[PDB]
């Protein structure tokens, strides 16, 4: 999308373009990775499920001891204001990232911060229609292991990534497109950067989530299945269990309900029964008039 | 702290920055994911200490991320050498290397779609640490060090969260730094330090199996070895900690620094035999030994 | 309280002034932390919960292969006259100490008992402070583990408790008042002598219990909790949930729901709403005529 | 042996008839198992290894914050003291217990203690015979990591070792040998295990278990006679196929092993018997290691 | 089993060939017998009805499915076989079948799938076994085995397979112990399974079992624990501790071959065998087996 | 569709004569009981031994890891180690083999009175089959190099299944395989049960960083004969061996990789999880010289045939 090129990315509450788009490096965010971050999607003037995706970042940034130096309604603020400066209504989605800040020197030390956290907001213009994701994701499941949380809580959704990321590269060499990942005990967790279901006899499956990022997405298509009357089996789980399931398919805020066509090479017929009507399920939650989603004020 | 650091100039991308403007792409992988590895190097009479040892731990930790460092070690090297020239820059200085993935089109942690190379930034400053190191307390954090399968800890990455939790945790407890324990429960490192115990005139550390390896972690092991000084390298427990002659911890940024306490339980800082490994490494890094890589 | 110097202690069917209560130095108790322990509180006439103290005892003798060598009606009544003779009716806790019993040659060989099990009972006054009058305990959060049941099962009430003090050391260290311990995995699991609860979003959370003792107390909260229709999350959590949690407390026989104020140096308000409303429910209850409390004769 | 009905106990100073010899029900050592302890054999007027032994409860001590509140000369002076007492000289053995002491009320906390820590030596003859050898069978109870409780410690909370003896003796056996975390052999419930395979001593590296005064003992003198020793990650399937096997311990020093999980070995096999003679010739030689009695 | 000279006639299936017993014989060459690669499933046959047979099926198909195995039959042929082998050895009650389906012949002995001359083997063992109340009222002996349960990510013990020395090992320790069963704990050390049989205790009048993340989910399990529901006995589904079963009021194991055998000791803690519930859960299950229920396949 | 495991296509193959309890059965015709143990659960232990100009390679070492391991699982294999030396010996005999041969020799529990895992059950003494065939294969064949993907699937410590066993009960590796094959490798590394390189599913790992030879302690793998003489010749030779815990880090940044077995000896490893490593460098090539030179000496190790 053309439009990208020309969009105002806020930076510390400077709306800049994109080339100049800039961060010390000095931030904790680049030195460290020391900050967290929500991904929204804007859908029919609507940010989606924007106090879960705020309440997450609220008690990430607690758990690091990171004062996000603003109110819940200043930070969702910040994302109203990015939109509002690019135009975008519809068929957005936004970044918001929050660093410890500025540190006097670089190193991970959290003392050494001049106060004030560093907030950039990334939006951007994207789509994709339901079967033209007709592209099943291939998955393969790394080595590499979802943490339990004395290691690194997999709740946070941090600018600490490189645990995430080695296990993609790895699922890349294998000619997958994203990785899976096994939790301590080789219970199946979460993709690297969207959670996983299964779909097994008419019922959904998906992990307890003890483990992995527990997603917006994640949390939102649970919900619809009971509210549907699918059964939802939330628990451990086993690699037999997807090559034998009947769907599979992943979950997050950037394209809601991805089809998994394969798992370790083991094919699965993407976008089955199940994903069709809980996709259904979801595109109609996303575009509905519900309190859950925060109505973008009109310009002043 | 030196008046002189407010106006260094920043190697970024092969320009030298003045410091208040030296900046990185919010797009960078570095910012939004932590994806990249970096080399604290020490300038001593000047001497880039240990200067190839830290460029292959960068080589080899971008190695293992499948990240393209996008130059020669020769090159590499220059950058240091040139940040530290273009600050008129001999001695007591300090330069952190830091090398991400690069610019990504858009935020999000996929390392296959950057535009151009690797970021190359490098920070030089001025960083005397006075002997005058009255011990740091150390706090045995609950948060534990990883095995490889989950986030291997020889990696030098901007991925540091994991050790920051600790780190914090520590804080609280009213401590300077976190030790931590590998995932059995034996003595590891330190959030950013590596650690050493003295018993009964023989130096104590980890295996390294589950922390960084550091450069200076190497150099005093050496050193002891090439003194006569025994080195139990292997698996030892906070009760042996706590019953410890001495211990201390090892890093490029501070050298030896003394501990006075572990956990609340008391240790003398400063003991005959960190004074002996200290005076061993105080020799050393200011030495012309091959090692080093004289600037020119 | 001063009533505590005088007070008579049940040993072996004798009543023992206090500065006398003695057990021999052959003892599998002393030598080896070789036994089981309830701690009850006697309320207006009523030993709390009486009963399934008595059963975790049971339990987890058999656990350890200890013959208690009394009904449980038998050891009830251990209590009763321990409260009984020292003219207790009200506003007393007592220890039920039941040890393997005198050795022939110290060691830890469970077998060669010369008699029977050791039973020691320390009745003693305490008032528990009302709700409003106890700032809440600091917590910090110990390296040192909870096992597993393979390596020590922790819903064993006994007489070898340095897996637990020596978290406690570690607490008391970092500036805490008690030590929060995780398990195996990483997730919280309880206090190094008390239970652990949080609030979160008018919610009570605490552990499975499946690497912690799982006290009386304990289990009245979730049950009270249940019965009020207040959600009760026991499960999986983790530190991150403790520290955006809005309310703590801790649960234990002697002191009831103790509120927390801080875990890890993490500031929480003592004695929020919920931790109110499961006090009020749970004094009503431990002062009430139910039949899980044992009447005094 | 009929003497040890009228042996002396050490306590807290006072020498008690052995049926007095008594602590506080509120002792912290009764309470909570809250204490160190040593076990030391007199052999011909000396006490073998006797500074180690002391070290290790400095050591154990240190770990748990107990203060012994003795210097490690008074503390070897309480064991002197009480094989003086007894008038033992040889074929005796005590133990040393030390317990954090006496609280103002039974619970776990240790910084309610009333006065200093309770101090008890029970010295005990027994003659140790020149033996059908142990029975053991590997429990499925397993030695805890560091983080759990670290089994260096030689403590009063001894119950995670008797759960394993238990399951030991309901299977028929004398002793449980216990794995690690990770499920190498790591040593008995009560006594450090050894495997002979090809020539060669095969224990475990002690991370997960007491480290035996006995078991470095024996370490040393096979590489002093040339047998090597091989301190590491070892099986059952090495054990079961083992030449020989035995534990150590102060008690009994080295005893066979006759059996692992049912599978022979040898009742008392050529290493065995050359270690044992060796070490028995040790504990009763004049070297600086053990304390001479007055 | 009761001892019955007819076992000695009995024809045994083997890749569509009835041969007598003593005749019955499978290719050194064959992945099953190289490298224990393969699936089974027993079956036991009640007046004419072969007790929960899809279930079992569907376990093979899984469990197949799991190791890349082509069973190369529809479920109805992999049904056809179980059939034609009790019906030809004139078997309509007091019968068990072992339905064994190993990877092939390969072309040398290894452990690599890839070499396989042809298809899956196929063996089918129908034998008369009734296990009488007689032998089996007094009671297992159980020893919790030293060896633990795997998780899914070393072998899933969900897996019904040809490769049994992880079990059998467990077992060998028991017996040596004076056991008739190995109880095996979990990797976390919670009570999950006997070797051969599914473990359950009673307590206070619940049903205890493991979740099962770390053992084979047997028929009779899953049975059992549907019976109790039905019939209101409480379920605790769950991790367990050894504390638990010594403490316990009964204990039983299930299987297809011996249905609920009482157990009467674990770790020679004594246990009363038979007790009410395990009474009470066994006339269930006589019952079930012995209906026209639709799970039970009727032969024709 | 490469194995390490592949060897030159060989018609004499076809009518090779298998020993089966104490008969030689043509190759067709060599067969087991449906009831034995080894086909119904993988119960039993097996050795690959080579035959290189008139010597079983390693012979002792193989028959010993056969008696402890069928010890480990009470497992009587019913003949003296002469004995069955004499069966594979008899195998190669019988087949005219004196070069270029390797046999596999199976020994299961033997035949059960009904198909279950009770060990108790057992018919009789160990079933005893030995496998013999020409298998070449060539340096040609190797120089390309194996593809490894490290597999999801772990290395399981000894009291969850001991790995230093060479049993019938192959599916804990099988899985680790078939997960490399859909990556795209031809063989599985395995990581140990914490995360450090273990081995492969069919042949032990061997890392070049630096001129060193590094592998891992093997506390979480076979043992195998090869990976045991490649450490004594590179230890004799002067080249530092550095047996121990390493990661995926110290492989992807290696000089060299390669797998050993007795199957195909040293073979190069070109890649591992998609990372290239050039195949047959200095370091392998030495070893690999220094072992053909090895399985071709008169060697006390080696069994001689008659
Ligand atoms: C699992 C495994 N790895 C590696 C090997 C290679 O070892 P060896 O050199 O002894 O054939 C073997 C031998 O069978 C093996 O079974």
């Amino acid at each position: 999308d053309a439009r990208n090129d020309a969009v105002l990315v806020y930076v510390n509450g400077q709306f800049v373009p994109r080339h100049q788009a800039v961060v010390s490096v000095f931030d904790a965010g680049y030195v460290c990775g020391d900050g967290v971050w929500e991904g929204v999607r804007l859908v029919d003037g609507r940010i989606v499920s924007f106090d879960a995706h705020i309440d997450r970042m609220y008690e990430g940034a607690k758990s690091i001891a990171l004062d996000i130096g603003m109110t819940r309604a200043q930070t969702k603020q910040v994302v109203v204001d990015t939109f509002l400066r690019n135009g975008m209504r519809d068929g957005a989605h936004a970044r918001l990232m929050v660093t410890r800040g500025v540190k006097k020197t670089p190193n991970q030390d959290p003392r050494f911060i001049i106060g004030g956290a560093t907030v950039v907001c990334v939006a951007e213009h994207k789509v994709v229609t339901p079967e033209a994701k007709r592209n099943g994701l291939k998955l393969f499941t790394s080595t590499l292991r979802c943490s339990g949380p004395d290691v690194f809580d997999l709740r946070l959704n941090s600018h600490s990534r490189l645990n995430l990321i080695q296990a993609l590269i790895q699922a890349i060499q294998a000619g997958a497109d994203e990785a899976l990942m096994l939790d301590p005990n080789g219970f199946v967790s979460s993709c690297n950067s969207t959670n996983f279901f299964a779909v097994r006899n008419g019922a959904l499956w998906t992990s307890s989530g003890r483990y992995c990022f527990n997603g917006i997405t994640r949390a939102t298509v649970v919900r619809l299945a009971r509210e549907a009357g699918i059964p939802v089996h939330e628990g451990d789980f086993t690699l037999a269990e997807v090559y034998a399931a009947d769907e599979a398919f992943v979950t997050g805020t950037l394209a809601g309900l991805t089809p998994v066509s394969s798992v370790d090479g083991r094919a699965l017929v993407p976008l089955g029964p199940l994903t069709q009507r809980l996709d259904a399920l979801y595109r109609a939650y996303i575009a509905s008039a519900n309190e859950a989603h925060g109505a973008l004020p009109a310009a002043a």
